[PDB]
């Protein structure tokens, strides 16, 4: 499987996760959000060791609401644009819903708020893999491959200036 083996190239090196919790879980979700945060910085410290340090992200006290920056670099150029989601109660099994406020409006593939549109292969990927993919899999494979398409689009298009 060509699909198979583009997935493992992407994220083979991120810790997976194991906890099936979601935020109103107590315990549980003490343990998931563990497992969250060292796949999170094994993955932004893989990144800096690959010159694509390309995301910061932080949370709330409970792990509940996640914001940060994420940055993508055109024609030598470096954009930044900020970032935040929720974690919905029926997490890990279905996926968080990435919002990019600042271009709300301004891609075709995105909806209402500025929550991005993935294309249809992404959300079978999420299932097939439940629980072990968390939000280091959700930028490497969701949000990462998106910023690809539609920043350089939108600087081409003069939707973007930086």
């Amino acid at each position: 499987s060509m699909a198979d083996e583009a997935t493992r190239r992407v994220v083979s090196e991120i810790p997976v996760l194991k906890t099936n919790a979601g935020p109103r879980d107590r315990e549980l979700w003490v343990q998931r959000l563990k497992e969250e945060y060292q796949s999170l910085i094994r993955y932004v410290e893989n990144n800096k060791n690959a010159d694509n340090d390309w995301f910061r992200l932080e949370s709330n006290k409970e792990g509940t609401r996640w914001f940060g920056k994420c940055w993508y670099i055109h024609d030598l150029l470096k954009y930044e644009f900020d970032i935040e989601f929720d974690i919905p109660i029926t997490y890990p099994t279905t996926a968080p819903e990435i919002a990019v406020p600042e271009l709300d409006g301004k891609s075709a593939k995105m909806y209402r708020g500025g929550k991005i549109e993935l294309t249809d292969h992404f959300k079978p990927l999420w299932a097939r893999n439940v629980p072990k993919f968390g939000l280091a899999h959700l930028m490497a494979l969701g949000l990462g491959p998106w910023l690809a398409v539609e920043i350089p689009d939108l600087i081409q298009k003069g939707v973007i200036h930086h």
